[PDB]
């Protein structure tokens, strides 16, 4: 099996051509120009594009790395772009070892055979499509403007997002509800107001099989977009559902669900948050395995609070 090459651009061939020529890849189909950024919010006349400079990782930091400490969900920290659903999906995808391995090839780095070109594969329309990109990334004041990793010198996620931007036409096309446009397989939606009786099980089974799960809070008006609630949840913003466990708390079974804000910051402050004393009611060994005091965007909340505070849940069965 061989993935369909987007625009018939072959990674190996293009990389070798550049190496031989002693030059860095400059993608003719997706240039480091305003058109690749956007058309309105990120359009050529938008104040949001003010000061943007395209730079390869080598100009961003001293020792750029493709992957550091593995390609995981903590490497997904949203930038100045409204692509929370895409990022929630990518974060969820890192939990599926096999798929991630195909989406993010390891035959690339900033050390060996580096020529400023990288590639990724996307599950699209019942077919695998491979996309190449040069590594010039949008920056502002010396730092990545859009997605970035908690590790300042790690670039696989920044480059993956760019590849998504390329296949969709521009970064702005990644903005504006659902995994569908960025993933494959069939997507099933659930209204948390009227959940199936065995939803917790469904969630657990979906997680165990490697499906992608995301959830969000409906917004009243456009002004309510990204509004922060009393318990520090963000409205009209996609979150990845990354875990689900039923624990024994003070002698009672408690269904808990783990959620991750793709911002990589700003977490729920209700019961079961990282510093909640409720964790003292759980077996020390169990707690050690499930929670830690870290602002990484990931937190736990009871399934009950989840059902009460979130509006929708999407599950994308890759297989
Ligand atoms: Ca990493
Ligand atoms: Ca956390």
């Amino acid at each position: 099996e061989r993935a369909i090459k987007y625009l018939n651009q072959d990674y190996e061939t293009l990389r070798n051509e550049c190496l031989e020529a002693g030059a860095l890849f400059q993608d003719p189909s997706f240039p480091a120009l305003p058109s690749s950024l956007g058309f309105k919010e990120l359009g050529p006349y938008s104040s949001k594009t003010r000061g943007i400079e395209w730079k390869r990782p080598t100009e961003i930091c001293a020792d750029p790395q493709f992957i550091i400490g593995g390609a995981t969900r903590t490497d997904i920290c949203q930038g100045a772009l409204g692509d929370s659903w895409l990022l929630a999906a990518i974060a969820s995808l890192t939990l599926n070892e096999e798929i991630l391995a195909r989406v993010v090839p390891l035959d690339q780095s900033f050390q060996e055979n580096y020529a400023g070109i990288f590639h990724f594969q996307f599950w699209q329309y019942g077919e695998w499509v491979e996309v190449v990109v040069d590594d010039r990334l949008p920056t502002k004041d010396g730092e990545l403007l859009f997605v970035h990793s908690a590790e300042g010198s790690e670039f696989w996620s920044a480059l993956l997002e760019k590849a998504y931007a390329k296949i969709n036409g521009c970064y702005e096309a990644l903005s504006g509800e659902g995994f569908e446009d960025f993933t494959g397989g069939i997507a099933e939606w659930y209204e948390l107001r009227k959940p199936p009786p065995n939803l917790f099980k469904i969630i657990q089974k979906a997680l165990e099989k490697g499906s992608l799960l995301g959830c969000s809070i409906d917004i009243t008006s456009a002004a309510d977009s990204e509004a922060v609630t009393y318990q520090k949840l963000v409205k009209g913003h996609a979150y990845s559902v990354t875990g689900a466990e039923e624990v024994e708390s003070s002698g009672s079974l408690q269904k808990l669900i783990r959620i991750r804000n793709p911002w990589g910051q700003v977490e729920w402050t209700g019961k079961w948050n990282d510093n909640c004393p409720s964790w003292n009611t759980v077996d020390p060994e169990v707690r050690a395995n499930l929670t830690e005091r870290q602002e990484d965007g990931e937190f736990w909340m009871s399934f009950s609070d989840f059902l009460r505070h979130y509006s929708r849940l999407e599950i994308c069965n890759l297989t």
